């Protein structure tokens, strides 16, 4: 992985990882977040679906939009 500051971050996903990936209940709450793969989400629920989905490919970045 090529950063100047290497940022491995995982938010929880834990969580939501309780739920089946297809069915997982997301809060109201609309936090933007970005993922490894510089694609930003509308909260770490829709972040975690798509981190499970596609197995780590996307994991957590940054915080706000990418």
């Amino acid at each position: 992985s090529e950063a100047a500051s290497l940022s491995p971050k995982k938010v929880d996903c834990s969580i939501y990882k309780k739920y089946p990936v297809v069915a997982i209940p997301c809060p109201i709450t609309y936090l933007p977040v970005c993922g490894s793969d510089y694609i930003t989400y509308g909260n770490e629920c829709h972040l975690c679906t798509e981190s499970l989905k596609s197995n780590g490919r996307v994991q957590f970045l940054h915080d706000g939009s990418c």
